[PDB]
Formats: C-alpha cells, sequence, structure tokens
C-alpha cells in the first residue's frame, strides 16, 4: 500500500518494510537490479553496479529503493527470476501474542 | 543466542531482535509485565505498571528489556498464558529470495 513504514535493515541485506496487511523483507541487491535492470535492459550491467548484499546502506538510500519499488514494472523478481521479497501478513505476528488485528 | 542484534520497533508494539537462527517478534508489554510479574509476583501489578502497546519506547530501554528477557525464568508466555513473542526462522526469508543461510 502507499501508506507505509519501514523498519530498518537485517544482516545489511534486507529492509524491513510493512504496510497494514504485511511485513516485506526485501532483498537489497535485487531491488537495486531490479530497478537498474528496468532503466538499462541490461541484466549483468544492472547486476555489477547495484548494492550488495552485506554494504550498509543509509536511511535516505534505502527510503528512496523503496519509493521506487512501488513504480517497477516487476516489483516481484529479479531478472535472474529471484523473488525480491518474502512477506508475512501482520496478523500472523498479533495473534500469535494474543493481540487483535 | 546470546549473540543477537536488535533491529528496531514495530507499531510502537513488538521488540524486532535476531540472532543467528531466528528472528523474533517480542511483545513489549507481554515482555515487561513478565520482568515485572517475576519480581513482584501480582500479576494485576505487573500490568498496571507495565509499557502498553503504542508507547514509544527508546534504544536503551529496548535494549534493557531485551538483555533482561534472556534472564527470565518464564521468557516464553506471560502470567495471563499469552505467548511473549512470534518467531520465524531466518532460513525463511533468505531461501524465498534464493540466498544461501
Amino acid at each position: 500500500k502507499p501508506t507505509y513504514e519501514i523498519l530498518g535493515q537485517m544482516d545489511e541485506t534486507f529492509i524491513l518494510v510493512k504496510d497494514s496487511e504485511y511485513l516485506y523483507f526485501v532483498d537489497q541487491h535485487l531491488l537495486e537490479e531490479r530497478i537498474n535492470y528496468e532503466k538499462l535492459k541490461d541484466e549483468n550491467l544492472a547486476c555489477r553496479i547495484s548494492v550488495k548484499a552485506g554494504q550498509k546502506l543509509s536511511e535516505e538510500k534505502i527510503r528512496e529503493l523503496i519509493k521506487t519499488w512501488r513504480n517497477l514494472e516487476n516489483p516481484h523478481v529479479c531478472p535472474h527470476g529471484r523473488p525480491i521479497y518474502y512477506k508475512i501478513p501482520l496478523r500472523e505476528i498479533y495473534e500469535k501474542v494474543g493481540r487483535n488485528y
């Protein structure tokens, strides 16, 4: 959804961001690779210039990536077929601890 | 595990913290309630003085709570029986995006 909250980074590899329904773990490399691939139409070039796992991203760079993610033609899979993100429904977390959601 | 990383807060309700095997979503109210209950042995008193969901906690307070969590007699369920946390194996997140873990 267009209303979302960025929670931070995990393992310098995933961006955590949620809307009202799901928490998403977004692979930072695959996301930048998709952004660059849609701009450049060259999988190897897109891959080689993108952030790698284990590179620390600033809060601003994370905001830019997540903003762009929502506008991609394919926000779901990188050019090599790997899913860009894992998601979990918020309700699974809330219901485990016995909270209404 | 004693080596862990705090990722931040979600919905002013959960603390996100991981070790090398799992990501934990720790209900801040249930955690403080358990801490206070083990100290005071009074469920109603422990509940009423504890942080509530929707109260913003500082990074320092989150560190204190998570440190104490590991030393509790029962770090799993609050005095009313609700699970204190939800966990997910890190491997589920990594394997979804096609990353070794």
